[PDB]
């Protein structure tokens, strides 16, 4: 458990306001956000996702699609997946992580991400 | 990204795992980041990302066996998605690798991303 951590917790799939941390950020600073699990965003087998996005379907390349785990700063939202390393900070305010899906669809939803946050030097 | 010291990709047909050349000794610090979609077998069931199998139908969604993983001194060590300020706990050169059973890696398909960083 590096000593520089300086948030751990989780994000549930189906809560469209996403996580507050409560880590208040100013802008320049540096931090690692780090993230894992599955996550459904809909009721079939195919709906599953990782931190890096939705699975590859039925005849499609087994290639990243649109991150499913994302940080909201300053109401701007910012891709993060499996991990963003040594993120300058672009603005002031209190970090959210949140799973990204439709409005109004996030209540077929399931699962949660277990995301670490790190400052670093 | 200015520590990077190796990228590359992890195939998962290759049971060897990649010589990333990085060599490495005891104490030094590493992170290890990767993403991406394998595939394990010909089925749809058989998808993996580097944090391992996708839950079948009827499965939990917890985290199963690391795909992605590391050898170093003769020990294999779970990655994943990332393992963070890894202190190295023996020296010798950095393998990344494609965890499946043994002569069970011709049916797979795909690769990880990976990068290393020296902290
Ligand atoms: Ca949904
Ligand atoms: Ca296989």
């Amino acid at each position: 458990a590096s000593e520089n951590l300086i948030w751990s917790g989780k994000v549930d799939a189906k809560n469209a306001e996403g996580t507050n941390t409560g880590v208040a950020l100013k802008a320049g600073e540096i931090i690692t956000i780090l993230a894992s699990g599955w996550a459904r965003n809909g009721s079939e087998n195919f709906a599953l996702t990782a931190p890096q996005g939705r699975i590859p379907r039925e005849g499609e390349t087994l290639t990243l699609r649109n991150p499913s785990l994302q940080a909201r700063l300053g109401n701007e939202n910012y891709p993060v997946g499996n991990h963003k390393y040594r993120w300058s900070v672009p603005a002031e305010g209190t970090l959210t992580l949140f799973f990204a899906d439709g409005k109004d669809q996030y209540k077929d939803n399931a699962g949660e991400f277990s995301v670490e946050v790190y400052r670093e030097a």
